[PDB]
């Protein structure tokens, strides 16, 4: 179960990082996409414009626009420690 | 099902976390059954007590001699990334 879970985490980013420019991050668009659809829980009701560019913002570490799988992954896991220490 | 995903990560961690000493910890025995139960094609065969160690060295970041949630989170994180390298 833990590894179909770490392929579903990685053939995810794909899904939708390649639609558009880089096949290797996500932007705007794309990142709504995948957050929208594929996790809309840790999502709660900030579906703004403005609550994804700061949703976008925060993700982006590197500051270049652009969410890479590293990023994503970061993202992942903050949503994970947050989670658990709720259980 | 990334959600779904996520569920299991939070939970996998537990269902060992629980056995000795610190419930919240993973000490290098019960990291050794999750090792082994849960991400078998990541551990070949290296599987004495140096590659058991290693690991432990490897995965506990902190050095209080157990893998907590977090650094869990970073090792896991470091199995999707080399996951998606290969592609
Ligand atoms: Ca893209
Ligand atoms: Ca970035
Ligand atoms: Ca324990
Ligand atoms: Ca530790």
């Amino acid at each position: 179960p833990l590894e179909k879970a770490l392929d579903v985490m990685v053939s995810t980013f794909h899904k939708y990082s390649g639609k558009e420019g880089d096949k290797f991050k996500l932007n705007k668009s794309e990142l709504k996409e995948l957050l929208t659809r594929e996790l809309p829980s840790f999502l709660g009701k900030r579906t703004d414009e403005a609550a994804f560019q700061k949703l976008m913002s925060n993700l982006d570490s590197n500051r270049d626009n652009e969410v890479d799988f590293q990023e994503y992954c970061v993202f992942l896991s903050c949503i994970a420690m947050m989670c658990n220490e709720f259980f």
